C-alpha cells in the first residue's frame, strides 16, 4: 500500500521536541510533494516570519518524483526520529 513514509510524517509531526525550521522544511517539503504535490497552498502573507521557508522549502519541489519526496522523507527523518523522536 505505502512505505514507512506516512510513518516518518506521522512520528515528525508529533515530536517530543518541535524540529528546527530547515528539520521541519526537508520533511514538509517532502512530505507535502510526495503526498500533496506541487505546492498547491500559496506563500504566505501575515506572521510569515516562521512560516515563508517552509513554503519555499516545499516550492523548491514542485515537480520532484513523489516516490523519492518519500524516500527522501523517511531517509531523512531518521535524524529527527533520533534528536526529536515521540
Amino acid at each position: 500500500s505505502q512505505a514507512e513514509f506516512d510513518k516518518a510524517a506521522e512520528e515528525v509531526k508529533h515530536l517530543k521536541t518541535k524540529p528546527a525550521d530547515e528539520e521541519m522544511l526537508f520533511i514538509y517539503s517532502h512530505y507535502k510533494q510526495a503526498t500533496v504535490g506541487d505546492i498547491n497552498t500559496e506563500r504566505p502573507g501575515m506572521l510569515d516570519f516562521k512560516g515563508k521557508a517552509k513554503w519555499d522549502a516545499w516550492n523548491e519541489l514542485k515537480g520532484t518524483s513523489k516516490e523519492d519526496a518519500m524516500k527522501a522523507y523517511i531517509d531523512k527523518v531518521e535524524e529527527l526520529k533520533k534528536k526529536y523522536g515521540i
